[PDB]
Order: structure tokens, then C-alpha cells, then sequence
């Protein structure tokens, strides 16, 4: 079906455009599709792009509108006072504003389907909502519609929700076009998706992106594949990876680097209403916060992530217990058996499960995958699936058996309910990953483990040294390996905060000189410096010229390979805002070789100051472009939970930044 109306190049300059004559008598039947290509790089706080209204006295609540907010939220209202219907459907963080300083053409498709009683909205090729109702209201079946309007809604003869922007193309159809037909509509996106809803991970949500450029030129990305909405652990989360061999143009189907099987990998539409949005998968083990590095010596890729046993997050993790027991020099994972009230077992050498009460070995062993064997025979547990069919979250057995893992709720032997760090390696640059190993405790038997800083580890250019930053109360705890990650030692660096989420990322300014940038609770990004390849660390300083919120946001950083303005250059990625996670910037700093101080000379705004930007990953692509994979939404805001396809990838050149 071809359009019943088609128009274009409308400038919305705080003055509505009447298209009633052109459109109203074209609308027929109960199903409609609106296709609109529009720009708004300077939107008003709340504005309507398109309206169908009853403009008469006493019918101010009889209208259909497509509206947007300066937060990037998109939505519709469908209202009829006589029918007593006031529908409002929307999703935050659905829009782009600007890319490389030019207004982005957003492609909006809204489908109003009378047969399925469903309203569906897509923006930039992403389905942002699909709502089914019991009582369907066709958009031109509103009582007394007499105006079709661009850039406002006409209510009682006056202009409401006046817009600033432009509509380059608008088409309407007297049909609810299919999901297939929608897929064929040309897009003008400034971004790409690496991970996305419906891909091989089957997670509907993603958080905590990473990027790392490998020596072969392959670019590797890791991420939290988050199943139970966007909630941190406790939840179900796996670590997924994807790579690009063509400088970020295309990406491989994801595989898992770290995954648990105690709960099904389910693509679930997590509820966003206030009563249910804090529903949380409460009995699954999870991985969270990955970080990547490449080792030149072995050629291996190394990935670490936090590990959380069933039902555990940072909120309830046993502080005061590492989960290991010291036996004269060595660290052994503790285990609690079904029915015991204490942890009377340890995993000794060769995975042998050992009874600490009688110093006796058992017939149980723990394999490489942390699965429980009895006499060489693999034990199993029944898997769980989750659903909201009952009206609340239900977690229940699904009839499938999976290998029994000591991180599981249903396991015969269970680890201490605290946080761990695991490592996995790849010998094929991310085509497959090994079974993970737990790192040993670094701060003692009675200290819970540190938290990995997501993003990149650091491979010093002039040596074999590998470093992963981690954080805990009162310090950064750098984990250092000189033997391809086979053994690790810690290097502790005091910071003047208690309990900070001090997510830290490192750059090598020059041989042996490391600057670490980190999240604080002060509203400023901090930094410290090592001049001996991470053995010792300076006191903490703060960057002026960038603002973060009181709670802070992860910051990513790289040392650029090429000189800028004749100087060594560092690039920082972070929100720049004291209010929320928004106003994303890449900030280019030039190093003063007199004292290694940095002058933050260029600020590149990734999109509008009001549009969301949270955790991020940055890398120098082999062609010297800059790749950025980032949460394009406010991942703190309690209004922006459980959004799909907001972690997005862009390609930039240094001349775009400067
Ligand atoms: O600042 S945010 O709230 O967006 C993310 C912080 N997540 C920290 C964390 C890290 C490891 C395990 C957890 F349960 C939680």
C-alpha cells in the first residue's frame, strides 16, 4: 500500500503548520501508520511533532499526538473524553539530536493496529514500545477531530506543545504495516548496534560496554548481557563478546565469555511501571563488570569479570569474608554442604572436596567449570525460568537439568555468598573463551574481594606487564601480572573516599608512566600517577573542567597514538553534567612533557547536553579513527530502567573532536 498523504521539508519554528485540508479527508478505516523523518537539535522541553485534534471549545482532551521531550523521550497520547480514554505511551531515551555537530535525521514509525488492538512505536529502527489495550481507540476515530497539525496540537483554537525542529518527510497509511515492512524503511542512523535485543545472547538488555583493539587489528567488545531488566546483580547476567575485523563497520554474532546455566537465557520484557519495575531475578548466579586486555608475550586475550553467587549483589555480599580459607600459605575456596550451618569444606588441589572437620577428603570433586562431580559422575540441578504471567515475578523450575555448579542456589555444595573475580582467556582473539578461573584473595582471608573496574586492563608497551584496576573501600587495588596472567600480585593505592564506586581506567602517558582516571563521590573525576609501571602511586588529584554527579559515572580513557597540535594526547569519555548521566563528551587532553600535566583542550559533545550518556568504552581503531560504545541513556535514573537497544556504537575521526 502506498501513502494516503506524503509531505516534506516542514520547518517547525515555534509555529504550527496546518495540514487539515491535505490529510483529514484521506484518513479512513481504523488502522494507521505514521512514518516521519525529523530533526530536533534544539527541542523545547516538551513538544508535539504531529497532532490530530478536536480544536473546538470544550473538547481540549480529544486528540492524538506524537510528542518528544528534551530528555530524548518519545511518545504518543490518544485521548477522547466521551469514550473516557486517555492513553499515554512513551519511552525515555529514544532519540538522537546531533552527531558530528549536525542535526540527526530520526526515522519514526508509529503503527496503530485496530485488529490486534496494539500501538507500536519504532525510532531509528528500534522498537521502543508496543502496547496492547482492551479498548482500542483508532487515532482518527476521536470524537470531532477537525485539525491535522505539525509542530503543535490545536486545543480550543490555541497552539499547545509548540515544537522547534523540522520534519523532512512525513507519510501516513491507512494500514497497520507489518514488522517486515517496517524493517524495509530506509534509516539515517548515526550509530550501529553491536549487541541488541533478539541476538544470540537472548538478553533483552545490555550494560557496561568495553572495547579493545587487538594487535591483529581485530576490535573486541565485551558487555553485560542483562536478562532481568537493567538491574545490577542480583539478577541473571552473562558476559558476552563480539568482534569487528573491518575497523568497526560490522560485528560478529555474540558468543559468551562467561555464563551460568542455573536460569534460562530468556528475552523478557521487564515491567517499567512503578509497582513492578524493581522486580529482580533473585535466585540466579551472575557475572558483572568485564574488562579486557591483550598479552603480547602469549598472544592471548584475557577477560576478567566479577562473579556473584545465586541471589548475590554488591548490596548483600558478605563483607568480612573472602570466601577462601588460608592453609599455611595457600588459599582454598570454602564450600557449605546441604544441611550444614557452617562452611565445613574446602576445594583443595585437583578440585578435591575436603572436609575441614575431619581433615578428610570426600568422594566429591569440583571440575574446571566449578561443577560438582561425585565419583567422576556429573551431578545436575533443575534449571529455572522466569515469568510475570501471575502479575508478579515468578522464578520456577522448567524441567531441564543442567550441570550442578557451586555458584548455584540448588547446588549440593555452595560457595560463600560474596563477590569474586574470575578470569578467562581466548587463544583465537575472541572466537572462543576458556572456562573461567577464580582469582585468589588479595586483601586477606577476612576481606571480601575487590570490584573489577570495567573496560580495559593495561598492557604496558615496553614490557610484559599486565594490569587490571579494581576498587574497594578506601583504595584502588591494581592487580599486576608479568607472566601472561598466570599469577597476580596487588598494588594498593589509597584514595580519600570510603565506600566509593571508584571505577578506574588507565593510560600509559609514556614508558612506565601510568595515569589512572577514576570515578569519585565529589562531582569531579580524579586521577593518580605511577612512574614505575604500577609499583607505587601518587596522591589523588582532580580534573577541573568536567562535571559529574555526586554519585559519579564510569569514565573511559585512551592514549592516542598520534600527536595533536604537536603534543602527546589522551582522550577521556564521560558524561559532563552535575545533574544526571547526560551530556556525553569526548575530551581531548594534551600532555605537557615538562611535568606530565594535561591540558583539556577540546570538548566534543557526543549529542545534546540533555540527552543521556552513561558508561562508555573508547578505543583507537587500527585506522586511527575512534570507536565509542556507550550507554545512550541515564543508567542511574529510576525513570529509564529496562530500555532495549540503548547501548550504541559510533565512529569518529580526530578532526571531528577538535
Ligand atoms: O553506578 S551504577 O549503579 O550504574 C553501576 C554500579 N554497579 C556496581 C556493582 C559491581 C559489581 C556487582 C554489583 F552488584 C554492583
Amino acid at each position: 500500500i502506498s501513502p494516503i498523504f506524503q509531505g516534506g521539508s516542514y520547518q517547525l519554528n515555534n509555529k504550527s503548520i496546518d495540514i487539515s485540508s491535505l490529510l483529514l479527508d484521506k484518513l479512513s478505516g481504523e488502522s494507521q501508520t505514521v512514518v516521519m523523518k525529523f530533526k530536533a537539535d534544539k527541542p523545547n522541553s516538551l513538544q508535539a511533532l504531529f497532532g490530530l485534534s478536536n480544536s473546538k471549545a470544550g473538547f481540549k482532551n480529544n486528540y492524538f499526538s506524537i510528542f518528544m521531550r528534551d530528555s530524548g523521550e518519545i511518545g504518543v497520547e490518544i485521548r477522547d473524553a466521551q469514550k473516557g480514554i486517555n492513553y499515554l505511551f512513551s519511552r525515555p531515551a529514544s532519540l538522537w539530536g546531533k552527531h558530528k555537530g549536525q542535526a540527526v535525521e530520526n526515522t519514526l514509525v508509529f503503527v496503530s493496529d485496530s485488529k490486534d488492538k496494539t500501538y507500536t512505536m519504532y525510532v531509528n529502527g528500534i522498537e521502543v514500545f508496543s502496547e496492547t489495550v482492551d479498548t482500542f481507540l483508532p487515532i482518527s476515530n476521536i470524537n470531532g477531530i477537525d485539525k491535522a497539525t505539525l509542530g503543535a496540537v490545536n486545543r480550543e483554537g490555541k497552539e499547545h506543545y509548540l515544537a522547534k525542529g523540522s520534519i523532512d518527510e512525513i507519510s501516513l497509511f491507512n494500514k497497520a504495516i507489518s514488522d517486515q515492512e517496517v524493517s524495509t524503511i530506509p534509516l539515517s542512523n548515526p550509530f550501529q548496534l553491536i549487541f541488541q535485543s533478539g541476538d544470540s545472547t537472548q538478553a533483552n538488555y545490555f550494560r557496561i560496554p568495553t572495547l579493545y583493539t587487538l594487535s591483529s587489528g581485530r576490535v573486541l567488545s565485551s558487555i553485560d548481557a542483562r536478562y532481568g531488566g537493567t538491574h545490577d546483580s542480583k539478577s541473571k547476567i552473562n558476559i558476552a563478546t563480539s568482534y569487528s575485523d573491518d575497523n568497526g563497520k560490522t560485528w560478529s554474532e555474540p558468543i559468551f565469555a562467561m555464563k551460568f546455566n542455573d536460569y534460562e537465557e530468556q528475552l523478557v520484557y521487564w515491567p517499567r511501571d512503578n509497582k513492578l519495575k524493581n522486580s529482580q531475578i533473585s535466585g540466579s548466579a551472575s557475572f558483572i563488570d568485564s574488562s579486557i586486555v591483550e598479552d603480547k608475550k602469549s598472544g592471548k586475550t584475557i577477560l576478567l569479570a566479577d562473579v556473584m553467587p545465586a541471589g548475590i549483589g554488591n548490596n548483600n555480599a558478605n563483607k568480612a569474608d573472602s570466601g577462601f580459607k588460608e592453609i599455611n600459605g595457600h588459599y582454598y575456596l570454602k564450600l557449605k554442604k546441604n544441611g550444614d550451618n557452617d562452611f565445613r569444606y574446602t576445594v583443595r588441589e585437583n578440585g578435591v572436596v575436603y572436609n575441614e572437620t575431619t581433615n578428610k577428603p570426600t568422594n566429591y570433586t569440583i571440575n574446571d567449570k566449578y561443577e560438582v562431580l561425585e565419583g567422576g559422575k556429573s551431578l545436575t540441578v533443575e534449571q529455572y525460568s522466569v515469568d510475570f504471567d501471575s502479575g508478579s515475578l515468578r522464578e520456577r523450575h522448567n524441567g531441564k537439568q543442567v550441570p550442578m555448579n557451586v555458584f548455584y542456589k540448588d547446588s549440593l555444595f555452595k560457595v560463600t555468598p560474596t563477590n569474586y573475580i574470575a578470569m578467562t582467556t581466548s587463544q583465537n582473539r575472541g572466537e572462543s573463551w576458556e572456562q573461567f578461573k577464580l582469582l585468589p584473595p588479595f586483601l586477606g582471608e577476612k576481606h571480601n574481594g575487590t570490584y573489577l573496574c570495567p573496560g580495559q586492563g593495561l598492557a604496558l608497551k615496553s614490557s610484559n606487564r599486565l594490569i587490571f584496576a579494581t576498587y574497594t573501600s578506601g583504595e584502588l587495588t591494581y592487580l599486576i601480572s608479568d607472566d601472561s596472567g598466570q599469577t597476580w600480585k596487588k598494588s594498593s593505592a589509597s584514595i580519600p573516599f570510603k565506600n566509593a564506586t571508584a571505577e578506574a581506567q588507565m593510560v600509559e602517558l609514556r614508558d612506565g608512566v601510568i595515569r589512572t582516571f577514576f570515578r569519585t563521590t565529589t562531582g569531579k573525576i580524579a586521577y593518580m600517577t605511577s612512574r614505575d609501571s604500577g609499583e607505587t602511586w601518587s596522591k589523588v588529584s582532580y580534573i577541573d573542567g568536567i562535571q559529574q554527579t555526586s554519585y559519579g559515572t564510569q569514565v573511559s580513557a585512551i592514549k592516542y597514538s598520534q600527536l595533536i597540535d604537536g603534543k602527546e594526547a589522551v582522550i577521556l569519555s564521560t558524561p559532563n553534567s552535575r545533574s544526571g548521566r547526560k551530556g556525553g563528551q569526548l575530551v581531548v587532553g594534551l600532555v605537557n612533557k615538562e611535568d606530565d600535566s594535561i591540558d583539556w583542550k577540546y570538548h566534543y559533545d557526543i549529542d545534546l547536553p540533555s540527552y543521556g550518556y552513561a558508561y562508555s568504552a573508547i578505543t583507537e581503531l587500527p585506522n586511527h579513527h575512534i570507536g565509542v560504545l556507550f550507554e545512550k541513556y541515564d543508567s542511574w535514573s529510576r525513570n529509564e530502567l529496562h530500555l532495549s537497544n540503548v547501548v550504541q556504537y559510533i565512529d569518529l575521526e580526530i578532526n571531528d573532536l577538535t
